[PDB]
């Protein structure tokens, strides 16, 4: 089982004991270390971060204590606008001048492999994320012939049927990429206002709609699509999603009025580190969505919908179950990495849990 995990470049800005370094990576955790995000500038991929050339040699050391860790560097990610994908994608040149860019950059850096992270295709770009992706791999096929290992080519792909059929010829890429990384925690529509959680398992007996907004049903699609089980990866949330409540009422469909207040470490309105959950729920009442198998807090008009140790092995054993490639988990710095938040004197709490349920076969 692969167990594939994001180290994100800005937690390293992050006060106090938030702030995170490759540094703080247990080597032996994860079997991938993606590290988010690397640019694109005059249509070659470079840095972002004034630091990552060190930050890139900080992670990539640490494969000198485990041997067998490969690490990529993902391209792309939310605040990158999807347009500039388009743009590079849709102009075979600009496409064949970054592709070209590629291999020497990862090489010098050490980097195993590519991730992709268009953050989304749209139905105009269909047709090029194909074209990328093939192209892109048979580049890394060609430079394999100087005798060094083949680079890896991933992707992270979103887990919503609207968004799937909308940009991506899955029975296409599948056949030219490593592994595909399922997004399956981001299924409740920052659009709505009411109360949701955006990573359950199951559909939930008591709802006729959006039927589609669950791991399960993201899962049976894409093994429908043309997707192979042994190359599909399913994404596990290490945050939670916060949300201000307009009224008293605290369970199914109640009213929202916005996003939680920010995180003290975190300072992002709407999102949670699970160690800030782990603070938070001291004085929270917690509940469980018995029928998606994910839990939920509130304290005073605050709601959150997290994952803890138990869903996220149910998640593990769920993907097994189903015969997957393995896990991913977003991201490294927001579980309890310097495990001082979460009781348990143990580092990762979240990310081992699925490591523990992964290992038993
Ligand atoms: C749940 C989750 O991971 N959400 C991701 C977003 O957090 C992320 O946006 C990033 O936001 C943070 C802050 O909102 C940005 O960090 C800032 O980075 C700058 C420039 O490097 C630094 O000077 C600031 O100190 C730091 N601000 C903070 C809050 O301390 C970060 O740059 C954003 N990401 C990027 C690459 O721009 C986006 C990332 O696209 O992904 C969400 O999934
Ligand atoms: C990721 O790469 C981007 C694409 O190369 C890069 O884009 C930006 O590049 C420059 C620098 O900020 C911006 O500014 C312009 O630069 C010329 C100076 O020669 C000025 O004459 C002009 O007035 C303008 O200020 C561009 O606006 C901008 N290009 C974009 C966004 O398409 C990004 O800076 C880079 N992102 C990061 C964080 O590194």
């Amino acid at each position: 089982y692969k167990l594939i995990c994001y180290y994100t470049s800005w937690s390293q800005y992050r006060e106090g004991d938030g702030s995170c370094f490759p540094d703080a990576i247990d080597p032996f955790l994860c079997t991938h270390v993606i590290y988010s995000f690397a640019n694109i500038s005059n249509n070659e991929i470079d840095t972002w971060e004034w630091n990552d050339v060190t930050l890139y040699d900080t992670l990539n050391t640490l494969k000198n204590r485990n041997p067998k860790l490969k690490t990529l560097l993902s391209v792309g990610g939310w605040n990158f606008g999807p347009e500039r994908f388009s743009k590079i994608a849709s102009k075979t040149q600009s496409r064949r001048t970054f592709i070209k860019s590629v291999p020497p950059f990862l090489r010098t850096h050490g980097f195993d492999g590519l991730d992709l992270a268009w953050l989304y295709p749209g139905r105009r770009d269909k047709r090029h994320l194909t074209a990328l992706v093939k192209e892109m791999k048979a580049e890394f096929a060609r430079e394999a012939q100087a005798g060094t290992e083949r680079l890896l080519l991933s992707a992270a792909v979103s887990a919503g049927k609207i968004a799937i059929d909308r940009g991506y010829d899955i029975a296409q890429i599948s056949r030219h990429l490593d592994f595909i990384s399922l997004l399956t925690y981001d299924f409740h529509g920052a659009w709505r206002q009411t109360v949701g959680h955006h990573s359950p398992l199951f559909r939930g007996n008591s709802d006729a709609s959006s039927r589609f907004s669950n791991a399960d049903y993201a899962v049976s699609y894409m093994l429908r699509l043309g997707a192979p089980a042994n190359k599909l990866v399913m994404g596990i949330p290490t945050f939670g999603r916060s949300f201000t409540l307009a009224s008293s009422k605290t369970d199914v469909g109640a009213p929202i009025s916005g996003p939680g207040i920010p995180g003290r470490f975190t300072k992002e309105k709407g999102i949670l580190a699970y160690y800030e959950i782990c603070d938070f729920l001291h004085g929270a009442t917690t509940h469980r969505f018995r029928d998606q198998q994910v839990p939920y807090a509130t304290k005073g008009n605050q709601w959150v919908a997290y994952d803890d140790q138990e869903s996220v092995k149910n998640k593990a054993r769920y993907l097994k179950n189903r015969q997957l490639a393995g896990a991913m988990v977003w991201a490294l710095d927001l579980d309890d990495f310097r495990g001082t938040f979460c009781g348990q004197n143990l580092t990762f709490p979240l990310t081992s849990a699925v490591k523990d349920v992964l290992a038993r076969v």
